């Protein structure tokens, strides 16, 4: 069973332009997160998926392997299907370029999971959080079963608290495991009226019935996104030196 | 295959003491649920299930059938399990005795559609509803899949609406269709946290993984549960009775 982390690192970014090249303590952001993905148990190969020549030459500079990818693609789950024709292996995992503070941890629990059960097509993880938190919409909830396996992920705060005392709140970390069959399947399912909706990708393998089990994790660091997530990023970094 | 509708009718209520009993156009309203499940095609037998003997008595005085259960039942769904044990059938059908302008056609479509997968557990009904209206969290939401087979139920307006103009709501109709080995398993499923967070008993059977169905029916009828919706359903029923004529 071999399995190959996948980091995709596009360029372009609304708020922080070349955003994988920006310098945390001394090194880009995306040699942050390939350093730690080295770190990972069980996985034979680590990749870099780009769309820009200044990247691919940035990660070949401290040694990392990386794959050029089309600039067309709107979702690094398309990014990912790409790759995995040219990057063969059973099991892909998609790790965020932009979250430094990746615990290895974290993905050789997931990592587990998948090969704890081979008829587990995808493997996602998630973390406590408190309902005030899981009342903003830019936080995504999960709500799972007996087994883990998610009911549904919404950007509304579910469950509702009838019973406010009673509700426990579960928040997703955006870290996925996929067998290579659902990334062969992947360009012919449709996208789903919930997914447009709530403008959450993952619904769209809901929707095809296509089971994700959801594993709990200590919470996690934040990721960056804004110039002011980068300047908190920068100085938890520093002290955890 | 056989198929029988229990209507669960308890007495009791806070805001509408009595409620099977109401009259509504000279007939008390458990009456027009049972004379609607009469005219539902496949079923075998319709039942009342009751913990009162003034109901049970005003079943038998139309001729209706009714057994007595305990009044200890936490869940209406553990009432239907008592009936399960005393009332042979392969397909139990638990319809609401509040909804009298039930429409016997939709009742079939729940039928049909347990018929027509032998694997299905459960099936329920469900109608398209404004955004609207979906704010409210005493209406029910539900999402569903391709298979049309539902992924989570919840007070709270699901999906949420980042894309508004994308957003298609949907109100679960409570009422269910079981297959008997579900029944029979029932007892030993323990409550689920968001069954408890939402005080949603369907939300038990799918944290223990069995799959509910939902098929979607046409906007239904107003429930009675409020004396201002009462006088609708008076009118309502009146001005069907005229236009049936």
């Amino acid at each position: 069973s071999k399995a190959v982390i996948v980091i995709p690192a596009r360029y372009g970014s609304s708020r922080l332009p070349g955003k994988p090249l920006l310098d945390i303590v001394g090194k880009p952001m995306i040699q942050h997160v390939y350093e730690r993905a080295l770190q990972v148990a069980g996985v034979a190969e680590v990749w870099v998926a780009t769309d820009d020549p200044r990247v691919e030459q940035a990660v070949q500079a401290f040694g990392g392997k990386a794959i050029m990818t089309r600039n067309d693609h709107e979702s690094g789950t398309d990014r990912l299907v790409e790759v995995m024709h040219k990057v063969e292996a059973d099991i892909y995992i998609n790790l965020q370029g932009d979250e430094p503070m990746i615990r290895p941890r974290d993905v050789e629990t997931l990592l587990q999971g998948m090969r704890d059960d081979p008829a587990l097509p995808v493997a996602t993880l998630c973390h406590a959080i408190s309902a005030a938190e899981a009342a903003e919409p830019s936080t995504v909830k999960v709500v799972v079963n007996t087994r883990q396996d998610a009911l549904y992920f919404s950007r509304s705060p579910i469950p509702y608290p009838r019973n406010a005392e009673k509700a426990r709140y579960l928040k997703h970390v955006g870290i996925y495991a996929y067998r290579r069959d659902v990334l062969q399947n992947y360009s012919q399912l449709p996208e789903s009226m919930p997914e447009q909706a709530e403008s959450l990708e993952q619904l769209r393998l809901m929707n095809a019935g296509i089971n994700i089990r959801t594993f709990e994790v200590a919470a996690t660091g934040p990721g960056v996104d804004t110039p002011a997530c980068l300047e908190k990023v920068r100085a938890l970094m520093a002290q955890e030196l």
